[PDB]
């Protein structure tokens, strides 16, 4: 009956003449029209109460109203939250004074910390087998015998930031909180992209200015960038575009933009940026000598044209005019905003999507669809967010220039770090002020707000000033499983792109509506991709 | 019209008025398939007026129509006509003027198209190949604008080839019986491209495993590296050879095991293992001596050992409920008296080590001789064939290099290796692919499949080595990209075999001209691609 998160709701009406009709909201909309969940007939007889079933979405709470049909007079108001896998039987009764009385016949069964003890047992598990492939090592390396820098902490970043999103892609063990929220606020696979692309931003500068420094040309340099940036739009268009169950896709369904068409895209135009406007690293210097800042008056250019880019970005959004939608709208539409816009997805953000790149190549599945039941097709890695995915590419080619101008300094740096985190930090609080849904520029993945881009650069920024000391500076530990994807980052991402669809990675499912067995399937993939990346650095092949 | 790809109507009237008419069919492909039932006519209720039925049948190649009377199982009469692609072919039966009763069967055609030809092909030959070309050359003169602003090349040529035909017809090949694996004995175009691929394999792998003992190396790195290659080929062919694209991803019980991939990189392992713990170093040559046979004298009776026990095993070892030996294709096979018998010792021992479940569920005789058992191509006995060829690969390689001051000893030993072997191939046969001591069969890797196969691929490299190599008439210009990439480019058409560019519906989803358009545009973007990646001196290779 049940399935997943979806726990049953009995309700029995001991009312005498007034048929029924229930009523659910989600507790996480703004402002959602209270969509019908399932009827009440009216009792046969006295003593002998009617039911009618429903299913409940138990991920993350439930507002019910019950508002008679025949008069408009709501019976009762209930707010409660159900858990997984409930029984919850409802009863309506008057005492004029109807009465809502609640009970839980079956208690919830708990999830996440039964759930908890299978995550020790897989770690458990999978401690062993690290111990097994350790003496397996030794063994190899015995018979062997017998028979005869980035700084590390970029690294880490990236194939923690990598790993985390592989993880999330896999699906995430069918969390709420382990997938992208539906429209306004921040979970924990908003955070995984962003990451990426301030730490390629970072790698970008250093490997660039590595490479100035040795011997090399810049038009060489310019061919190459463009020349990978090319390749990584082709591959993304390719592998954005699955015929695994439909028919194969025609020439005009075809989904245009992707995360890896973005990534080539802030590459190319980041690169390029930097290229024009590159000097070799100032020697300006002994105890703090805060005085100097060199890093942000040193690349000025860059700075004026990302301004620019994000005053441009901000003006689109909240002057340019949409047809048959208000301008200025940051919501989701559907039965967002008690739908009285239907057709708003993304507001101008969506409106040049559509308009450029028609409406059926973008992505048909908006992760809004889920909860405020929009039609409309949105592109999360559309065309106006660009702008801000280049900001934070340009925010962590400015963390590398931090990172690099300080060579063996580690008191500036660290000075510098959290100056930047708690700068952007007060931005990003200025502009959300404290309410996820409230605020100017709501944090939001499928616009990629300012707040957005600001509250992950801010996380970025705290992230690198706890990883350099301990990864670099003081080598306590050395993140021994995480930089073997930080150096085939793009080669695992396309790996698991492609090989999402096979037995290794997923297989049959004894209890298919389970959190313990997703869960614990996307960790094993996650560890399978993990020690590919490893048999890779073992060999030297990085590319 | 309503019928599917490769199918031709046949409507039939009855003129009989007390007999139950049946129509049997059974394509003349089969050694010895059953007759099934095709249709059922009634006979006429009303005199003058005939009953209407009508069935769609296969028009692949040759068709056998037999007519039995349901009321007492009497001959009728019998036709032996080539149906042609969507054709009308309407029959009908009837008395000779109801003298003696003597019912015949004329054949009237209404319509019949014509297909394995090149109506626009043609256009297509020169319509896109000229673009692209011009395209190309259109970026390198830019590209200088902007800037100012030997190897044998005919193993790696005969590499390429195989590799873009196994593209082909892993595609569909237009659907054409030609680019399809034929149904047991028999062979076709797609089946004379992976033992071609085994024997470039063996060859690649002689001439690289010189070249490096030339240079100078330890014979147990080259060991690890072997066994760490054949090990990353089998893992990824584990991998690919299992998509889950069905409703329910594949259970723990129900994997493949066996691929194509597993049979390249076991025999990879086993052949170049077997070479390095027999590499002497080449003799400095100053004609008539057969040195290539008694510098390696070792591993030819390890070989001519592996193929009397695949022999034996073949043709001796009892199976439960088929004969002591046996080479029928199964289902409706052999008049039918073996319904589970397909392989017999040849995959009898698949079910007995792999098990039912971890073979392939839908062989090649599937769709002619409608078996219902799961017989895996790339069996166990296979793998022991498929090291003979490669083998014979290494041999190949042998004298290639033996003799490469000379191009007059290496045209002699070619040809000379190539008679021997189409004798022995045509002994074996007997020249009919049907019967014969051991018929040419690709599911089962037969001795002689294997013998005309390398027969061939003698021929070829005859052919390839003066005008390539020495003449210097031709340098494989669009071929010898895959050349160095194959194992890359074809891990990446097994993942990317459907997506976008690769696979786009169709205008009509059942004529050979789309399907043909769509699968050469795939296999010249996989030349296009691995072109790219020659052109950035990015190279692994097995
Ligand atoms: C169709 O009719 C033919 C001819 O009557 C059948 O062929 C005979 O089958 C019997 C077995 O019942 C054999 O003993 C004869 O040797 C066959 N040939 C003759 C009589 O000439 C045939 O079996 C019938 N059924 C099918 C499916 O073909
Ligand atoms: C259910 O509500 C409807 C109102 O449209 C009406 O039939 C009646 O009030 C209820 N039914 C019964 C059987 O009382
Ligand atoms: C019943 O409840 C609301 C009160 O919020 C009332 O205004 C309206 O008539 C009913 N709501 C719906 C969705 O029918
Ligand atoms: C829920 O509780 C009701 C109360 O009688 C019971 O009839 C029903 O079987 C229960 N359902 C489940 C799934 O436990
Ligand atoms: C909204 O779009 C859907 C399809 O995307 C369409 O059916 C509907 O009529 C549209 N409504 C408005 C008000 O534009
Ligand atoms: C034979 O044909 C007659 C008339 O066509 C029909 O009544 C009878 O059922 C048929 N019998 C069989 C076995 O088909
Ligand atoms: C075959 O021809 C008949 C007339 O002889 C016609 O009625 C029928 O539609 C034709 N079949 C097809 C598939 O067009
Ligand atoms: C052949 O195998 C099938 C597998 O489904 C089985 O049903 C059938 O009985 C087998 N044939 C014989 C003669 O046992």
């Amino acid at each position: 009956e049940l399935k997943m998160d979806q726990a049953l709701l009995l309700i029995h009406n001991e009312l005498l003449w007034t048929n029924l009709t229930v009523y659910w909201k989600s507790e996480c909309c703004y402002h959602c029209l209270f969509q019908v969940l399932v009827n009440v007939p009216q009792s046969p007889k006295a003593g002998k109460p009617s039911a009618a079933a429903a299913s409940v979405s138990t991920q993350h709470g439930s507002i019910l109203q019950l508002n008679d049909t025949l008069e408009e007079k709501e019976v009762c108001r209930l707010e409660y939250r159900f858990g997984e896998f409930g029984n919850y039987s409802l009863l309506v009764k008057n005492i004029s004074e109807i009465a809502c009385d609640l009970a839980v016949n079956e208690d919830p069964v708990d999830s996440n910390l039964v759930s908890i003890a299978f995550l020790i047992g897989l770690a458990v598990i999978i401690v062993i087998s690290f111990l097994r492939l350790l003496l397996s090592l030794d063994d190899f390396n015995n018979w062997i015998s017998k028979a005869i820098p980035r700084l590390r902490s970029v690294d880490t970043f990236r194939g923690i930031a990598l790993i985390l999103m592989v993880f999330v892609n896999y699906g995430g063990g069918k969390y709420w909180y382990f997938k992208h929220a539906s429209w306004n606020g921040l979970t924990v696979a908003d955070l995984v992209f962003p990451w990426f692309v301030f730490i390629m931003g970072s790698s970008i500068f250093l490997s660039m200015t590595s490479i100035l420094q040795r011997g090399c040309s810049k038009f060489r340099l310019l061919g190459k960038i463009a020349w990978r940036s090319f390749l990584l739009i082709c591959i993304g268009i390719i592998i954005v575009n699955p015929n695994y169950c439909l028919g194969p896709l025609s020439w005009d369904k075809v989904r245009i933009p992707g995360v890896l068409q973005r990534l080539g895209v802030t590459y190319f135009v980041v690169a390029v940026l930097e290229l024009l406007f590159a000097k070799p690293v100032p020697e300006h210097c002994s105890e703090r000598s805060c005085l100097s800042l060199r890093d942000i008056t040193s690349s000025w250019p860059q700075w004026l044209l990302i301004l620019v880019l994000e005053g441009l970005w901000l003006g689109l959004t909240f002057l340019l005019p949409v047809p048959g939608c208000p301008t200025g709208y940051l919501g989701p539409g559907g039965i967002g905003d008690f739908g009285k816009y239907p057709n708003c997805t993304g507001g101008a953000a969506g409106y040049i999507d559509r308009l450029l790149l028609g409406d059926d190549h973008l992505y048909q599945h908006p992760s809004s669809a889920v909860l405020y039941h929009t039609e409309v097709a949105y592109d999360p890695e559309g065309i106006l967010g660009t702008i801000n995915s280049i900001v934070m590419a340009f925010l962590g080619v400015q963390a590398g220039k931090i990172l690099l101008y300080y060579k063996a300094r580690t008191k500036d740096i660290l000075i510098r770090f959290t100056a930047w985190c708690c700068i952007l930090g007060l931005i990003s609080v200025a502009l959300t002020k404290v309410s996820e849904n409230e605020g100017f520029i709501p944090v939001n993945k499928n616009l990629w707000s300012l707040s957005y881009v600001t509250t992950l650069s801010s996380f970025a920024f705290f992230i690198l000033l706890v990883l350099y000391p301990v990864v670099d500076v003081k080598g306590l530990w050395t993140g021994t499983p995480f930089f073997y994807p930080g150096m085939n980052s793009i080669l695992v991402y396309v790996g698991h792109e492609v090989f999402e669809n096979y037995f290794p990675f997923q297989w049959k499912l004894k209890d298919n509506q389970s959190h313990k067995e997703h869960l614990t399937q996307n960790i094993v993939a996650t560890a399978l991709w993990v020690l590919i990346a490893y048999i890779l650095y073992r060999k030297k092949i990085f590319w």
